[PDB]
């Protein structure tokens, strides 16, 4: 067993990140997606996430959110008041999604910490000789 | 800003990253995009970036690439041998794109260093306060 994965973003970034991840790891990438439109706002985004979390119930779950302090990330954070096995990591990049897809890490806290280090290590300037 | 921006990725991730950025910072967020499809491979990806870089000439430019070691990033890296004022940062996330879009930083090396720091700081585990 493995935490369930959800990618959340403004607009269609998260949906395309999943699709891009599938170019590298194929069907191993299978996260649920919350794509906040401008029509959604806070309440629409909350409802979208709530439909996913309600359908899963009290199971280890990790949201990879696009951006600290954006409405999608805020909504994921506020859901942690309800779901004790939900964790959230912000700053979604493709390395994080690939590693989340392939990681055998079971524990949701360990997975969050690992993907946090992965995502940070993935950001570098490409420095030529 | 100063440097021209290019976002590059496998698939349409870069494309939608720009769209999301514009919806946060406004219509002034601008970047060229390379979307490497499953049919592109090396030559097609090289050609897509070359069309953009050739159009702009020897102008300070920053590529924000999705993933180190991927073909999009490698293609950007290879272009640096031809374009002396091009730099590349890998690990694109939304915070990096927002900050790039509004940054008034004119020097390319300063801008790459800044966005590297932004992109790393952007990645954190999120917690509700506990104050109850």
């Amino acid at each position: 067993m493995k935490p369930k994965l959800i990618l959340m973003s403004h607009g269609r970034m998260a949906e395309e990140t999943l699709a891009s991840t599938q170019m590298i790891v194929g069907e191993l990438a299978d996260a649920a997606i919350v794509s906040m439109t401008a029509e959604d706002g806070l309440s629409g985004t909350q409802a979208k996430l709530a439909a996913i979390l309600k359908e899963a119930g009290n199971v280890p779950t990790l949201v990879l959110a696009d951006l600290k302090g954006g409405t999608p990330c805020n909504v994921a954070m506020m859901a942690m008041g309800t779901y004790p096995q939900l964790r959230v990591v912000a700053g979604l990049n493709l390395a994080m999604a690939i590693e989340a897809a392939v990681s055998p890490v079971e524990n949701v806290d360990e997975l969050a910490a690992y993907l946090t280090q992965i995502g940070q290590s993935a950001v570098t300037t490409i420095d030529l000789p």
